[PDB]
């Protein structure tokens, strides 16, 4: 099975084809790193899923957030129906990262609920690497995470075939070994039948937990559901209910290993320190120990997962990125942030974890189980592909120049942009937005300091406009209900500190004004701006005001970078004879 199929509509227009093109050219030349440069309103998504079904190359999609992954996930399900299209998340995004606060002396435990769902996708993903190599995962920075190993679970599997003699008992033992998936309660799950030729009805094997359940009846196995058949199969292959599953053998060695430091450290803690002398970890590390002797598994197992493996430590995690097969392709979306937020992430996680072994509540051997480093990551690529409107510093170096796909679908431009003086900006501004209005369009204002937005806000009323708020976090119930309000016209003006908030492009929105353009502040930098100075050509009037004293390098480098994109637009709607027009949308509701 290797066949990618893209399936759309419409087809690669402005300048997608030089992008894909060039793309695919630099896969296929070997060129390790590139970078899509792409301004939003281009097809983005459409581009990258040329490319990858050109190369045919198992990939995955790293996404920074869940909504962004999620997003990713739906349309590019669309784009490839016929096809692996999975999502790798996890519960790195909500739950208590179990951590101690020393001064306060208040100690947090992993106190999580699995989302069942997606370990569902998790195990299809972590399958589907093995079935097939038309597969796209799509992940968030998860995907970096200590998994369990991949051979140590390729090698844990129970591949079923007709002609082969297995128990009716065998197999169910086989099964059981691997965490059991549908082997339980609810029902005798598989039982029914016997002899040779038996029921076994394996359901719930989480990697198809969307009622599939494959019914074997001693090699003759096909497809099932929680109503009737569907599908019959030759073959079959179970997966490990479980990311971390280690054999019995190694389990007992590793126990002992756990033991030995347990122990040696207790050691090295008591010459040492007097936290509670250096134990205290015992009521737990004791109690995990017998919990694993008496039953394979323990209460966070992760925290185990060096020793579990067997490795030295300090030895590299294994990931997702293991998983998958030896040349595959990643592509990094909204790089700019992704990469920087990718490399914090192990900082910050040996950080909540030395104090951990520091108040004793877990040993040392537990900061083996960790996310990857960025140099790990480097390692572990074998050919990316960033996508970003506003690249950062790493994706520029280390890609040879970058591929542009600036040109939208409408011919929609990058706006003009004027800076002017912050004596009389208010007034000024007013103006200008009064204009607005008149014209039947919305403004979105953006100052540096939560207070003089406030005051901005307030000012405006006194002007007679339909203002928005001033309120950072108002929720997120409450936001899209205020952006589908501005844009139906319960609001002319919308006024925020941060503009970057997703969910605010609005085709109504016709200007932009930036309060403290030339204020220090990581939303006053050059892809800062840029990326707000794009929250004004969603609309064919779009225009950009900055107040300022100085012109920055920061408002150099975007203004620079706007104009040029322009122009290029400017052309390409003149050698193709398109005029420029607002892209409309539904207004939909809660
Ligand atoms: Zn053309
Ligand atoms: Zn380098």
């Amino acid at each position: 099975e290797g066949r990618f199929q893209l399936v759309a509509p419409y087809e690669p227009q402005g300048d997608q084809p030089q992008a894909i093109a060039k793309l695919v050219d630099g896969l296929r030349r070997g060129v390790k790193h590139q970078t899509l440069l792409g301004a939003t309103g281009t097809g983005k998504t459409f581009t990258i899923s040329n490319v990858i079904a050109q190369v045919n190359k198992p990939t995955l999609v790293i996404a920074h957030n869940k909504t962004l992954a999620g997003q990713l996930y739906s349309e590019l399900k669309e784009f490839f129906p016929h096809n692996a299209v999975e999502y790798f998340v996890s519960y790195y995004d909500y739950y208590q990262p179990e951590a101690y606060v020393p001064q306060t002396d208040t100690y947090i435990e992993k106190d999580a609920k699995i989302n069942d769902e997606i370990d569902k996708l998790r195990h299809s993903a972590t399958s589907a690497l093995f079935e097939r190599r038309d597969v796209i995962i799509v992940a968030s920075v998860s995907c970096i995470y200590g998994l369990g190993s991949p051979e140590e679970y390729r090698e844990l599997v129970v591949s079923l075939r007709v002609g082969m003699e297995i128990e009716r008992n065998a197999l169910l033992r086989r099964l059981v070994d691997i965490q059991y998936d549908r082997n339980d309660i609810f029902r005798g799950t598989f039982r029914v039948r016997g002899d040779v030729v038996e029921i076994f009805p394996a359901s719930r094997d989480e990697h198809c937990i969307r009622v599939e359940f494959f019914g074997d009846e001693i090699e003759a196995e096909v497809d099932a559901l929680t109503g009737k058949v569907l599908g019959e199969r030759e073959h079959v292959a179970i997966f490990p209910a479980s990311h971390f599953v280690t054999r019995e053998e190694k389990m007992r060695l590793a126990i002992q290993n756990i033991e030995q430091e347990l122990e040696e450290r207790l050691a090295e803690l008591r010459a040492q320190g007097k936290l509670l002398e250096a134990q205290r970890l015992e009521q737990r590390t004791r109690y995990d120990l017998e919990m694993m002797r008496e039953m394979g598994f323990c209460s966070g197992i992760e925290n185990y997962s060096r020793h579990l493996a067997l490795r030295p430590p300090g030895s590299t995690p294994y990931t997702l990125l293991d998983y998958f097969p030896d040349d595959f392709l990643i592509i990094v979306d909204e790089s700019h942030v992704t990469l920087p937020q990718l490399r914090g992430m192990y900082n910050g996680d040996r950080a909540r974890k030395q104090v951990l072994v520091d108040h004793g509540f877990r040993l040392p051997s537990a900061l083996d189980n960790r996310p990857l480093t960025f140099e790990e990551f480097e390692q572990k690529i074998n050919q990316i592909i960033y996508v970003s409107a506003t690249p950062g510093p790493y994706e520029l170096e280390h890609s040879p120049g970058v591929v542009e796909q600036i040109i939208r679908p409408t011919g929609l431009l990058d706006p003009t942009i004027d800076v002017r003086p912050t004596k009389g900006q208010i007034d000024d501004l007013i103006g200008e937005i009064r204009e607005r209005v008149e014209r039947n369009e919305r403004t979105l204002v953006t100052t540096l300091t939560k207070k003089m937005a406030e005051d901005l806000t307030d000012y405006l009323k006194e002007a007679g406009i339909k203002v928005a708020y001033l309120h950072s976090e108002i929720k997120t119930l409450e936001r899209i209900e205020i952006i589908r309000d501005l844009r139906l016209g319960k609001y002319d003006v919308l006024v925020g500190i941060n503009l970057l908030r997703e969910g605010l492009d609005i085709p109504e929105v016709s200007l932009v004004a930036i309060l403290d353009a030339d204020k220090e502040g990581f939303l006053r930098s050059e892809r800062s701006l840029i990326q707000t100075i794009g929250r004004a050509a969603r609309n064919a009037n779009g225009h950009v005001i900055m107040y300022a004293d100085t012109i920055t390098k920061s408002m150099e480098i975007a203004i620079q970078e706007t104009k040029r994109r322009r122009a290029i637009q400017e052309e390409y709607n003149r050698k193709h004879g398109i005029v420029p027009r607002t892209v409309k949308k539904e207004i939909r509701d809660v």
